[PDB]
């Protein structure tokens, strides 16, 4: 239901966040 | 009700996440 | 009741989180 | 019950979360 | 010192969204 289908979409932005805060890391280590 | 509305809050939340996210995205390659 | 709290304050962290990657981006646009 | 248990715990570590990145934000500012 | 401070909280953020991924998918089970 809509609980189950926000923390699908939750869980898919936290993924990407994850993502982005890493290229930052590398980004700042070049 | 109060349920609906927390939900309707989560996906206007997340819509801007995924915008910040894309222009964070492009600013790494440029 | 404890759901919709829960929810409510799920959106509000959420909110937060936009915000802060709007800033990142801006950041790393600078 | 357990899915109220279990949003909360989420809402806590997204409070964090957020903490964090308006903290990264400002570094980079 | 804003690279030494900015890679020390992404550390820390990539470790609170393993967590919250975890929980997600537990939830996402009940």
């Amino acid at each position: 239901g809509e609980i189950a289908q926000a923390l699908k979409e939750i869980a898919k932005a936290l993924k990407e966040i994850a993502y982005a805060l890493k290229e930052i890391a590398q980004a700042l280590k070049g």
